[PDB]
């Protein structure tokens, strides 16, 4: 029913070697779930992922299909992300999302990001605004490139098969975005 993500396409975008080049698209795989005194209910109608269409980047799509989600402003979300780059500032990603999480205080993120965008001069304003307005940023780890392949992905029943370095690569971006974030 939901559409399954090509496994080599998660491969390829989800890489988190620094030398690697694939700043041209971004995958951003997404999950709602409600919080009803405690419990956790998590739909899969609620549940996709997008990438960057007519320059639009996913991000800003993902704001986009808030309304097609049609949550209830009586009841309190958890919003994750799992986005191969982590949001811009410069082309408005940071600042839409402040705005968003400041008119739905209903509505809580966390974003776990591949790696870190930083081809815009401001990514760390924009890792910091987004910090400030509530939003929980992190490096994903095994353990989240696991989930989304076992989750978004097209698999057939296969297991998740982890790169070289993935887990040397994920501590070191991790070091860096938590010196950027530092309270
Ligand atoms: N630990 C780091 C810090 C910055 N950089 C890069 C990101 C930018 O392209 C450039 C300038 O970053 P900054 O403005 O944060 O010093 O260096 C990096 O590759 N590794
Ligand atoms: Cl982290
Ligand atoms: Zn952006």
């Amino acid at each position: 029913l939901r559409y399954l993500m090509d496994p080599d396409t998660f491969t390829s975008n989800f890489n988190n070697d620094p030398l690697v080049l694939r700043r041209r698209q971004t995958y951003l795989c997404y999950e709602v779930e409600r919080l009803d005194n405690g419990t956790s209910v998590k739909m899969d109608q609620h549940m996709g992922f997008l990438c960057n269409e007519s320059g639009r980047h996913a991000e800003l799509r993902f704001l986009d299909l808030v309304p097609s989600l049609q949550l209830d402003p009586a009841q309190i979300y958890r919003v994750t992300w799992f986005i191969s780059w982590s949001p811009c500032f410069s082309w408005g990603c940071a600042g839409e999302v402040r705005a968003f999480l400041q008119e739905n205080t209903h509505v809580r993120l966390r974003i776990k990001a591949a790696r870190i965008y930083d081809y815009d001069p401001l990514y760390k304003e924009a890792l910091q605004m987004l910090r400030d307005a509530g939003a929980q940023v992190s490096i994903m780890t095994y353990d989240e490139f696991e989930y989304c392949w076992d989750t978004f992905v097209y698999r057939q029943g296969c297991p998740f098969q982890p790169w070289d370095g993935l887990e040397e690569h994920s501590q070191a971006l991790s070091g860096r975005l938590r010196a950027i974030l530092q309270l």
